[PDB]
């Protein structure tokens, strides 16, 4: 919180120093001019004279700092800082190095003064930083300008740049030059990334269609020669997500030696030779381990070798980094997939980073974050990536969470914090990774309602508590809403702040429903609750439609469930009471499903996008001869297809689908075997209800995969 | 309640009928087909000649109603209805009066059951219905096919069109036909008026460009016959809200009574001949009265005269009904001018009918009201018009009101009257016409403030009035904003629900300050209450940007008020009591002014469209030597011009214009008079400063626009 990253070594005096009035500087002519433009900065509008407090900067071997050169560590971008009343020393061990110094020198300086302090200073990992690396909308050209600057700030010297949807980086025109519009955003990037002391790693994916001849090696080979004459002096080949003949591990080394040898090694001045790996984690690696020994064997040792951990997405451990590198033969380059959303859309998450060893920095060559398509918002992760990479050994989770927010959103930070806080965990998912979400509120709420579902009284500190949660969450959400400081980060989050909001207030009026003295408020409650989920609603079909996990998911872990679990019980127990028969759904559905399968009448329907689908069941169904499921949709609209999945991959014989507009006539559809699925095209023919009948005299087994109608787009 | 409109005469006995399941059906073929449509869409149940209780249809003069024709009312669109265990009677005086009969039957029928009742009915005003006759977006096809079922079910027989914007309507294209696409919509509506049995009365507004000769009459004549071929058969000409040769009122009855000769008594099928003066009240008539007297002698007798009070916006009085009928000779077609809002256009005007004299039926020919251009908004309005026109003497204010709102959103009808109850009055207006709002908390609302202000404890009933209300009101608006039983209900209004919904977030937010507690918790009140001031800027800046009443008001009357009052009130407490400098200020402005003038620097800025402008003040213009008035955007914007005015004619101020405010641009004002101006070329700005640069000392305007 006094300084991010944490320094190697630091010791403070109760002294504090003016930012002096008049300065002598000395080595301004020699030292890295990034650093010295820095600290002109800071000087701004104060005397430089002949004869002030003396200010050194240098690289290590300057005339300017050679009196101090025992104290500059001697690592790379390492350095030394001193204040006190007789001078300060700004010194790097190289010129990287004079940069930090001055980042560090920054976050001192509180309103013209100075602690008195010794720092000396380096990073333990030797390449940090961030890998745009994920599927989606890749980062605008603005976004990218502001993560350079923030990765100056933070330490971070890597940015890899790697968007799997960039057509010139992938499938299908990696073979070509950008355009001119393109070309010249990608040459100030790099001219940006070399102002702020970042190595601009520009990587490409061939694998999907790359051919081991001459001609895709040229091509490749002059693909980076056009990178090169942007001004990119770091490249990585990706060999990630391909099958075929691209994932051959000898011709993937036999084509990196080969750019080493006749390019990397060849200009004078290339820093960074990077590949991802075909398997890259430890569990999508072949027992045989044969893959990753020809890797480690034949790609020349300076070339770095990409890992993600034990899984696609996982945690670094000390026995996972031991069972790669013995592999490949050098110290993995760590790709770490978090806080990438690209398989989880329909959530941000803004929590800590933890959960990586703070002990292995010698294990790893480097450590890269792939963070979501929404820029700014990972900005949490990265700042705290940052920290953990540069000092390991002193990475404070919790505090460097709280400090990136700080640094983020200074003029809403509390706010920020009551949004993050609740916006962290994935929810279920097909690479199962999961993160802690509400685990402050979590006691209280755990009981609030197990003793609810059955019990007693519960206390007035588990409402108190809800009651103050949901209230500072739409104080969180207006204020959130309205934030002029950083306007991109609000355009992202934006979607989701709103449902945030409408969460918070369905909360508040489900805790009124529990207070609930008279029948009367407690219906005006219920009939409000009942209208904020139609809005929840609108806000997931109408915000972040993507193909793949459309819209706005929020405070899932604890708060949705305790809201919507508190909703239902507090509704059974007024149906109880009254004789009533009011309906305790939690998710407004305009559409209908009956089923007499006892596997499937319970399964909720979902809507995405232009889909309504039946939630796909876990267990066994059971399908009695004559039982059928029909979905009665709120109005007639054109039919597009239906697609059904039974974990057969096989006709079904026994059952018969039919469409209508009336549930009166109806029109049999006929079933089409399809990529292993069922399909049948409905040729825009009206549609409002869907109807499947086991027609066999047989029961059925069969596994509720797929069950979608696709109507005709808005 | 049970009827609206009342009708003239209804006895009840207190005893129940089922509807019946097998029924005899006399006069069907005889009835009025219209009516015998709705009759036979009610009748769950099968038609027999030989079992179930018998029910007559039809018309004076028909076979079917022979046994009840001396129950008829002798008067036009009257009708007798009976219901006992017998049978069900339902006689028209003429065919109008048939399905009239069947609006009312349709309303007695509750549950599959009716009252054992007879009723007597007639219309006390002869014509009754709607004008669309405002400025603004006219009236959507689907928006009028909506509205001509709501006419026949409410007993409303007549529909002006006449929307001031439609350039077929008004100058220069009232001479030409309707495109065909437009056609054809207006022969639709003409067939769904007939269907509904209202009178589709089509106006024309040439008064602004007509010409007094041939060519124009003609072309008149001509577009009369094109809308006589799409099936209008009643016709009006408006002379209202017009300069120039057109207000001559000799040549306005000559053009009338040439109609009225040539085409209206020439056709076998003419019904309504209407006229709008231009002189259409009272205030607006000429004091010599020559205008109102030409046309009340020259216009001949069956001709309609239409007129809106004693002001352009009025509610009608025996006086003032008097007034103009003495002049007119004949009585006066009212054009009632409530719930337009078309200078009001920010306003959604949801509340009661009311101020008009219930004594005076036989003093008014017609009564017809122009609605908002928020057709099914315009809905609460128009069926209390109907009410009140049909059977004055009963007219009923509140009731009729709660049955409107309970006819058009029974889904939502206590959310609806929550919504309306605050959202009724104009605010302040160039035409002075105002209405009542929030009356029902208005003396909470005055006492907790009258207290809590100089210091007194309010009374905790009043707090938690203050506390209902607000939390009805978000309810109603959350509820309202999701209802699908209206949907064009609530596309009219979603942007003064969104409005209403932070009004009521924001109260709630500012009773929470004023319960206190403890200093963290205020300070998060009050960050809470600026976000909601901002949002609600940002609604009023973003909605409803038209080019008059740009933006969304709500609750103006008390509400706004109080909370802003309310708030202002506990910033000053908690200031004192901590020492604090917490902003008090109640709308948002995200533009900053920084002044070392006296008089100048606590002017608030105001953001209308592109223009940044400091409040004028009514006080003391004191300048000093050096001084300085700086306006800072919240962003660099194109320039298009400043106007700055003192109020004298005259060398003292320079005006310099920045995009970071140490580099400084002069820029030299144009004079004429007053009026000091200078156009900026579409200039970069981001600081506007004036400063005194002058050896001595020394605020109707200072107006920045840049390009939106
Ligand atoms: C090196 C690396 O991390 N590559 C990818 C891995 N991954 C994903 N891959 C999709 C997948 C689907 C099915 C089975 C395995 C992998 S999704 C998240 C990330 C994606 O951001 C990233 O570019
Ligand atoms: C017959 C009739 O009511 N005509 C008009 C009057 N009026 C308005 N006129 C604007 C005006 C401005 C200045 C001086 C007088 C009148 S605004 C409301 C209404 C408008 O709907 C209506 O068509
Ligand atoms: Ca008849």
């Amino acid at each position: 919180v006094s300084l991010q990253p944490p320094p190697q070594q630091l010791i403070v005096q109760n002294k504090t120093i003016d930012l002096p009035a008049v300065y002598q500087l000395n080595g301004g002519e020699e030292a890295n001019p990034h650093a010295v433009k820095v600290l002109k900065e800071l000087l701004s509008g104060k005397q430089s004279s002949k004869k002030g407090m003396l200010i050194s900067i240098g690289e290590k071997g300057d005339k300017s700092v050679r009196k101090y050169s025992r104290q500059i560590p001697d690592h790379k971008e390492g350095y030394y800082l001193s204040v006190n009343e007789k001078e300060i020393v700004l010194a790097g061990n190289d010129e990287r190095g004079t940069y930090y110094a001055l980042q560090t020198f920054a976050q001192l300086l509180k309103d013209g003064k100075l602690p008195e302090v010794e720092i000396k200073d380096y990073p333990s990992v030797r390449y940090r930083g961030v890998v745009e690396g994920f599927y989606g909308t890749p980062w605008s050209h603005q976004a990218r300008l502001s993560q350079l600057k923030f990765y100056g700030k933070n330490k971070m010297n890597t940015y890899i740049y790697g968007p799997k949807d960039d057509p010139y980086h992938s499938a299908p025109n990696w073979r070509l030059p950008y355009p001119d519009k393109e070309a010249a955003q990608l040459q100030e990037l790099v001219a940006v990334a070399n102002e702020n002391e970042v190595d601009f790693v520009w990587a490409i994916h061939p694998g999907q269609d790359i051919k081991w001849n001459k001609e895709d090696r040229d091509l490749l080979l002059a693909k980076f020669e056009k990178m090169y004459q942007l001004g990119v002096r770091s490249f990585a080949v990706f060999f990630d997500d391909i099958s075929g003949e691209g994932t051959n591990p000898q011709k993937q080394a036999e084509l990196l030696n080969y750019i080493d040898e006749k390019f990397a090694q060849v200009k004078p001045d290339i820093n960074q030779l990077v590949m991802c790996p075909t398997e890259y984690n430890k569990s999508w690696s072949n027992p045989n381990g044969n893959y990753l020994t020809t890797l480690g064997d034949k790609l020349n040792p300076s070339i770095q070798i990409m890992w993600t951990g034990d899984r696609v997405i996982s945690d670094i451990t000390r026995d996972g980094i031991s069972w790669i590198n013995e592999r490949i033969k050098r110290p993995a380059y760590i790709w770490w997939n978090f806080p990438v959303s690209d398989y989880v859309r329909d959530h941000l998450l803004l929590g800590p980073v933890y959960g990586n060893d703070t002990t292995i920095a010698k294990e790893m060559s480097g450590f890269v974050t792939n963070p979501m398509e929404h820029a700014e918002s990972s900005k949490i992760a990265i700042y705290s990536v940052a920290s953990y990479a540069w000092n390991p050994a002193k990475y404070d989770t919790w505090q460097t969470w709280k400090d990136a927010i700080r640094t983020i959103l200074p003029s809403a930070a509390e706010e920020l914090e009551c949004f993050a806080m609740h916006n962290s965990d994935l929810g279920p998912n097909g690479h199962g990774y999961r993160r802690e979400e509400s685990m402050d509120i979590q006691p209280a709420a755990e009981r609030f309602l197990k003793a609810f579902k059955e019990g007693k009284n519960y206390d007035k500190a588990d409402f108190e508590t809800l009651q103050y949660t949901f209230e500072r969450m739409k104080e969180s959400a207006d204020i959130l809403l309205m934030n002029t400081e950083n306007k991109p980060l609000i355009v992202e989050i934006t979607p989701w702040v709103h449902q945030f909001k409408l969460t918070a207030e369905m909360g508040e009026e489900v805790l009124k429903m529990v207070e609930g003295r008279n029948e009367s408020y407690f219906l005006r409650k219920y009939n409000h609750v009942k209208a904020l989920q139609q809005q929840m609603f609108y806000i997931d079909q109408t915000s972040n439609q993507n193909p793949y996990q459309p819209g706005v998911k929020t405070a899932t872990r604890v708060i949705k469930p305790l809201i919507d679990r508190t909703f239902a019980t507090v509704v059974k127990f007024f149906n109880q009471k009254f004789n009533a028969h009011l309906d305790a759904t939690t998710d407004y559905m305009p559409h209908k499903m009956i089923s007499n399968v006892e596997q499937i009448k319970n399964l909720p329907l979902q809507v995405k996008a232009n889909r309504v689908l039946i939630s796909p069941a876990n267990e066994v169904v059971k399908w009695a001869a004559g039982n059928s499921v029909e979905i009665e949709l709120d109005a007639i609209y054109p039919g597009e297809n239906i697609q059904i999945n039974f974990g057969k991959d096989a006709p079904c014989t026994w059952g018969r689908l039919e469409i209508s507009t009336d549930g009166k006539e109806w029109k049999t559809v006929d079933l089409k075997q399809k990529e292993s699925r069922l399909s049948a095209g409905l040729q825009k023919a009206p549609v409002k209800f869907v109807r499947f009948t086991n027609v066999s005299d047989e029961e059925q087994q069969v596994y509720l995969r797929q069950f979608v109608l696709t109507i005709e787009k808005k």
